[PDB]
Formats: C-alpha cells, sequence, structure tokens
C-alpha cells in the first residue's frame, strides 16, 4: 500500500551513493545523475518493492542494515528494468514512456542513451558490491542479476526476429517463450529469488519451484497486459493501446491465429498499420471471435492452474508470498 | 607470434559452447551465432591474447584444462571488447571496422544492434560460469570484468560529453582523464589484472602496483594512435586518419592548442569538416608547431619513465610481463 513510498524515498540515498575524491571524471558522473533521475523514476516500482515485501514475508534478523541491503536490491531491480526500457525505446524508436519523453528522443541525448543505458546496468554492481560485499549471498546476487539479464536479452532477440517492425511466426509457442525470457524471469523470479537469497535460502530445488510458480504468474500477467492494452477502460489503466499499429506479436493475435481463411487474409491487409480505420478493423474482428471470452475463461483457468501450483510448489516458503502477486495481478 | 594462431582456434569452441536443449529459443541462439562471428573475429587479437602470454610467465601447475581456462579468459576480454566497439560504432555513426561494414549498418540489423551488444556482454559472464565457476578467483573475475565495464562505460560517457559530433574543452587533464577511463584499464591493466587472479596472484598492492604501469602504458599507446592518425603511412598502418574531420580530442589538438591566437581562430574553422581542403590546413598547421616533435619528444620520455615505472613497481611479478608489452607498443 503505502510501503511504495518508503522506497521512494530511499532512491535519493542510491543517488548520492553512486555519485561521488576522483574530479576529473565530475562531468561524467553529473550526467550519471541526471540518466538515474530521469530512467528510474516515473513507474510503479512493482518489482522493487516485491523484493522488500518478500523480503520481510521471509525472514525473522531485521536489524537497520539488513533492511537498507533489501531497498537496495530493490533498487537494483529497477535499475535493471530502466537499463532495459531506455534500451528497448530506442530499439522501437518509442516516443514517450511513463509518459514522458523518451530519454533518446531528448535533445541532445539521441543514441548516446546507449550508454546511459549501459552506466544504468553497471550501476547493479557497483550497489551489490556497496552493499552486498560482505554477505554470503553476494556471489548468488550477482549471478542472478546477470542471467537474468541474458534471459532478458535473449528474449528480446527472439521478439526482434519475431515482430520486425507477418503471421506465420504468431505462434502460441513463441509467443510463451517470448514472455517467459524477456518479461516473466526478471519480472517475476529475479525478485523473489532475490529476496530468498538474501534470507539464506539458497538450495537449488527451492529456487526451482518457485521458478516454476513464478513464471506462469508471469505468463498469465503479460497475457492480461496484451488483453487490457485493446480492451482496457484507457482511464483505468492510464494508456490507450497500440499493440496492434506495432505489428505486436500480442496474445490476441495468437489467439485471433489460431480461429482464423479469409479472416486470416483480413488480418494480413489490417494488422501493422497506423490509421484507426484499420485498427477498428481487426478490434471489431476480435469481438466477433470472442477473444473476450475467450480471455475470461482463461484467466479464470489460469488462476486455477496458479493456485494448484502454489499448493504443491511453495512449501517451505510462505503461501503468502506467492499469493501477495497473485491477489495483485488477477 | 604465431602464438595468436592457437588463440584463434580456440574460437571456434568459444562458440559451440556459448550456443546450445532448449529449442524453444534456437532462433535466438542462431542470431547470437551470428553476432559472436561477425563481431569477435576480424581485429588483431592483442589484448586477449596478452592474458594468455602472461598467464604463461606468471604460473609454475599448467594442465589442459589450466591453460583452456586462460586461451578462454583471454576470449572473454575479446567479448568485452567487441560489446563496446558494436555499440560505440552505433553512437558514431561510424561505416566501417576492421574494415567490414559495421554491424549495425548491415541490412537488416540497424539499432537491433544494441541488444546483439548486450548479448556480446552477457556471454563474458556465461564463459566465466562454464570455465570459471569452481575456482578461487571466479568472483574476483567477474567484479573485475564488471569494474573494467563501467570505466569505459564511464570513459565513452566523458567522451561523448567532450567532443560531441568547440574547443575550450579539449584539455590535457580532459585527454588524459578520457584515455585513461575509456581505453587504458580495459585494455591494458584488465588482460594482464585477469593473469594475475588466475595465478593466485590476487593481492591489492600487487595489483595496483601493476595498475600504475599500465595505465602509463595506456595512456603512451593511445597518445602514439593519435600520433599515427594522422602522420602514420597508411600501409604500415592499414588505414588512414580522420580524426580531424570526426571533432576528436585527439592529443594532436590538445597540443597544439597548448601552443597557438590567430592560429586558435585557424583551428575554429578547419577542424571537425570533411574535404581535404580544411584536413590539409590543420594537418599543415599541426606540421608549422613541430607536433611530430613534439611526440618524439614525448616517446622518447615517455619509454624512459615506463621503464623507471618497471623498475620501482613490477616486484615480485615478472618485470618481462611488462617489457613484452613495452617493446610491442614503443
Ligand atoms: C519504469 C516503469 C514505466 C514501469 C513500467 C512498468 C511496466 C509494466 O509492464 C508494469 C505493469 C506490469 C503493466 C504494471 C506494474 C509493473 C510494471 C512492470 C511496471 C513498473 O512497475 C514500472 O515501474
Ligand atoms: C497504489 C496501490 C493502489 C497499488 C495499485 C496497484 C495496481 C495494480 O494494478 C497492481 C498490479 C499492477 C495489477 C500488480 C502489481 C501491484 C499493483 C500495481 C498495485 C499495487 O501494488 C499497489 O500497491
Ligand atoms: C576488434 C578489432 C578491430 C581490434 C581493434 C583494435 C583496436 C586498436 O586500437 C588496436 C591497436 C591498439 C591500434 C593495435 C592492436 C590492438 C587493438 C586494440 C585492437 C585489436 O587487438 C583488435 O582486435
Ligand atoms: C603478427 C606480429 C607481426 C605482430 C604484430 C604486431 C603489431 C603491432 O603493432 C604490435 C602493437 C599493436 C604495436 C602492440 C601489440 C602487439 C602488436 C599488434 C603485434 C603483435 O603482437 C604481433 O604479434
Amino acid at each position: 500500500a503505502q510501503e511504495k513510498q518508503d522506497f521512494v524515498q530511499h532512491f535519493s540515498q542510491i543517488v548520492r551513493v553512486l555519485t561521488e575524491g576522483h574530479p576529473e571524471i565530475g562531468d561524467a558522473i553529473a550526467r550519471l545523475k541526471e540518466v538515474l533521475e530521469y530512467n528510474a523514476i516515473g513507474g510503479k516500482y512493482n518489482r522493487g518493492l516485491t523484493v522488500v515485501v518478500a523480503f520481510r514475508e521471509l525472514v525473522e534478523k531485521q536489524d537497520a542494515d539488513s533492511l537498507q541491503r533489501a531497498w537496495t536490491v530493490g533498487w537494483c531491480v529497477e535499475l535493471l528494468q530502466a537499463f532495459f526500457l531506455v534500451a528497448d525505446d530506442i530499439m522501437d524508436s518509442s516516443l514517450t514512456r511513463r509518459g514522458q519523453i523518451c530519454w533518446y528522443q531528448k535533445p541532445g541525448v539521441g543514441l548516446d542513451a546507449i550508454n546511459d543505458a549501459n552506466l544504468l546496468e553497471a550501476c547493479i554492481y557497483r550497489l551489490l558490491k556497496l552493499y552486498c560485499r560482505e554477505q554470503p549471498y553476494y556471489l548468488n546476487l550477482i549471478e542472478l542479476f546477470l542471467q537474468s539479464s541474458y534471459q532478458t536479452e535473449i528474449g528480446q532477440t527472439l521478439d526482434l526476429l519475431t515482430a520486425p517492425q507477418d503471421l506465420v511466426r504468431f505462434t502460441e509457442k513463441r509467443y510463451k517463450s517470448i514472455v517467459k525470457y524477456k518479461t516473466a524471469f526478471y519480472s517475476f523470479y529475479l525478485p523473489i529469488a532475490a529476496a530468498m537469497y538474501m534470507a539464506g535460502i539458497d538450495g537449488e530445488k527451492e529456487h526451482a519451484n518457485a521458478k516454476k510458480i513464478l513464471l506462469e504468474m508471469g505468463e498469465f500477467f503479460q497475457i492480461q497486459d496484451d488483453y487490457l492494452d485493446l480492451f482496457g477502460d484507457p482511464s483505468v489503466t492510464g494508456k490507450i493501446g497500440t499493440d496492434i499499429q506495432d505489428n505486436k506479436c500480442s496474445w490476441l493475435v495468437v489467439q485471433c491465429l489460431q480461429r482464423a481463411p479469409e479472416q486470416y487474409q483480413i488480418l494480413k491487409e489490417n494488422y501493422g498499420q497506423k490509421e484507426a480505420e484499420k485498427v477498428a478493423r481487426v478490434k471489431a474482428l476480435y469481438e466477433e471471435l470472442d477473444l473476450p471470452a475467450v480471455f475470461l475463461q482463461y484467466e479464470e483457468d489460469s488462476y486455477s492452474h496458479i493456485m494448484a501450483l502454489i499448493e504443491q510448489y511453495a512449501a517451505p516458503l510462505p503461501p503468502a508470498v506467492f499469493l501477495g502477486l497473485a491477489r495483485k495481478i488477477y
């Protein structure tokens, strides 16, 4: 609830600590400052918070220090996210994000944002070392952040092969595979995995078990994001949807294609152009195949299945850690 | 000499090992394959080799495995270098490199190269873990590669502030500071530092001492690169120079500015435009201030000073490790 406020207030310190007794390079550190402030503030903080919330839920040993290390690693997750978005926005030619102008679209930034994004990545490891250098799960954390990065990158590769800016490539299997690698791992496993390691919980099986739960949650959450992109109330969301315009391998086109011949063709002409003549065409076709109802039915089945997953795979972790996230996404 | 051949022949295995039993994502792994092959082969391999050469020189315990770990970490250095160049080329709008067409200029790559470059970064840590996960200097290696990345990025930031694509900013202090961070750390300290850790040599002081030697060597080597850019025989080099065209904070303009008023002005009009009317203008002005002779004299003083550095800072490491590099750059 309000806990999010306490997490954002810790951003000040994060930036202090990453910005300093070699004065040769101050101009660069100022620039880093600006990059962090533009690019790590603005969102909803759910992934960073998840680290903190999951840490409280998972430990007994909660000294002022122990906590600080939590809001730091949370901020690391946020930093990894900023690195990806800054880079994704360039790769996509996006205009806005959070809706401010994308960092790279700022006059005088342009493609320098590639280096800025790499700096954001690097700040992860500077933080870990600053706060996470004496603890025993230090190495475990570094490895997790690196593995999460790699997965996310592989997924982005997959995405960019699948959806260069042709519908044979939009399969279920491809779609699930993009979501798992591009989104689910860093969005759902990373934050909890990280709380796990902070809380002493380092076993392969526990992590695997948690992984199984969290990737499925990830899958649903991105499917819901795709549904809501088109059929969400724009002011319950704070957006209007452009998945269709952008030739995106959305879950709605996967399912539409599974249920199309002369509607295949109708999708050819209208998926991935810019005027709401042609967005209207597909939306309305989605309505005609009852994708909303397919979605309702998926959300019901998917929830059933997450709960079965929790019953089965959670112990000896507190089910609450997984149920907290579930309540929030569903 | 020929040892370089044995290092390149180990690239095959490197790629094998980074390219595989999750078939959902093969299209992505193929793409990684292509990125590695285009972007890590082509250069002169000096930094990767330096790891291997320095490892042999520094250890007694050289089993088939011990060696393999050397040519791997060498390849890691090469991978870090590829990551930087791919990204630098985009940031610069370069046309060629190694002179093949820059990766990003390939039809169908474009700004997807940003993700490709991140993949190259990630492959560093995948390799370390594959070969460097049981050894005791594992963590030490990860930290070194991360620190080297950060330094290089900070330097690139500095460079991009200094030389956006105005001469008040071209100072000596700024120039030395760009070179140290952008070039010298990853080019000269990383490879040797890395051999050091592989060879058990992990003390703060030894590394600091080696650092002191190697950064100075780095400084000279980039100064020589700047001199040779304009005044090198183009066919002893395999290039012709465009430092001037590109508004670069070269060492030649630093020194030119230190020795200019109505020649300051003459530098204003002619530094950073594209026709060899105006490159001729500055070159010839460099000749008139005897920058070649200033350079000769610097190279003499700089060599004197490296040797003093070695005499003083090398022990208990074999001076040869530093002298080998010196002979080669000077
Ligand atoms: C940095 C910022 C824009 C930011 C973006 C977010 C993108 C999402 O996909 C969000 C939703 C999942 C739709 C809802 C909340 C969490 C996500 C991941 C999110 C942020 O938390 C966020 O700070
Ligand atoms: C500030 C408070 C209302 C609050 C709202 C949230 C909105 C959501 O939609 C939840 C989801 C994005 C669906 C899942 C993550 C948590 C979200 C963002 C959420 C909060 O945590 C939250 O505290
Ligand atoms: C990947 C490839 C182009 C590559 C580029 C190199 C750039 C340099 O600055 C080279 C010089 C220092 C001028 C001479 C040899 C070493 C350098 C760093 C170098 C490579 O080894 C190299 O493979
Ligand atoms: C293949 C052999 C001749 C060989 C040539 C080299 C050329 C050089 O200019 C040396 C410098 C780039 C100046 C310093 C690094 C080593 C260089 C590239 C070098 C070799 O190591 C080398 O084996």
